[PDB]
């Protein structure tokens, strides 16, 4: 039946930013809609109430736009799906 997995056909991003500023990271899905978690060195993002964080669906591809990264907010992105995995691992400074 339906056992093919959803893939992250692009992988997260591998580059460290600054507090204050934001982070833009792409990642796609081989499919539209697919269902995903996002985690940060572990800890789920709550999207229950964001002010900081923003997450945009359109159609295969995800956007979690953070618009000012903190030092322990960087921890290791996972973008846990169907049994796709992309890593990214984020280092954020005060400059």
């Amino acid at each position: 039946g339906s056992h093919m997995p959803v893939l992250i056909t692009r992988p997260l991003e591998d580059q460290l930013v600054m507090v204050g500023q934001r982070v833009e990271f792409e990642c796609e899905v081989s499919e539209e809609g697919a269902q995903v978690k996002w985690l940060k060195d572990g800890v789920e993002l709550t999207r229950e109430e964001t002010f900081k964080y923003r997450f945009k669906k359109d159609g295969q591809r995800h956007h979690l736009i953070i618009n000012e990264a903190m030092l322990e907010d960087a921890g290791h992105y996972a973008l846990c799906t169907s049994g796709g995995q992309a890593l990214a691992e984020l280092i954020v400074q005060e400059k």
